[PDB]
C-alpha cells in the first residue's frame, strides 16, 4: 500500500443539481501511467493547479511547491503567489453525503472554493483509469485554457 486518500472532518451534501465541472480527461484517455510510476499522485494534482493558476488571471504568479518527500512519486498544490491560492491540501474535504463519495477541495481566492474528485476509482497498486475532474465553483481565465481542459 502507498499513501493518502479521503481523510477527516468536513462539510457535506448529497444531491445532483450543482455547478458543472471543468474536466480534465475528456474522452477515453485517463492517467494511470505506470512506467514513470505515478498515476493520480503527481500530474493529476499538479496540472490541476494550473486551472487555478489560470483561474485568477495571472498577477501574483510565483509558484511555491510543497509537500512530498522522495521515496516514490508525489507532489503538492502549493499556492500561487500572494493569493489565497493555497490549493489542494485541505483539512476540510467537503464530501458528498452518501458514503463512498468524498471530494477534496482546491481552495480559491479569499473566498469559497472548488473541489476535485476522481471520477472512477482506483488506489495504490491500483486498477481503473481514473479520469480526474474539478467541481466548478470558480471562473474562467482567458478562453484558451478553458479549451484545453474540456468543460462540461
Amino acid at each position: 500500500a502507498a499513501a493518502a486518500a479521503a481523510a477527516a472532518a468536513a462539510a457535506a451534501a448529497a444531491a445532483a443539481a450543482a455547478a458543472a465541472a471543468a474536466a480534465a480527461a475528456a474522452a477515453a484517455a485517463a492517467a494511470a501511467a505506470a512506467a514513470a510510476a505515478a498515476a493520480a499522485a503527481a500530474a493529476a494534482a499538479a496540472a490541476a493547479a494550473a486551472a487555478a493558476a489560470a483561474a485568477a488571471a495571472a498577477a501574483a504568479a510565483a509558484a511555491a511547491a510543497a509537500a512530498a518527500a522522495a521515496a516514490a512519486a508525489a507532489a503538492a498544490a502549493a499556492a500561487a503567489a500572494a493569493a489565497a491560492a493555497a490549493a489542494a491540501a485541505a483539512a476540510a474535504a467537503a464530501a458528498a453525503a452518501a458514503a463512498a463519495a468524498a471530494a477534496a477541495a482546491a481552495a480559491a481566492a479569499a473566498a469559497a472554493a472548488a473541489a476535485a474528485a476522481a471520477a472512477a476509482a482506483a488506489a495504490a497498486a491500483a486498477a481503473a483509469a481514473a479520469a480526474a475532474a474539478a467541481a466548478a465553483a470558480a471562473a474562467a481565465a482567458a478562453a484558451a485554457a478553458a479549451a484545453a481542459a474540456a468543460a462540461a
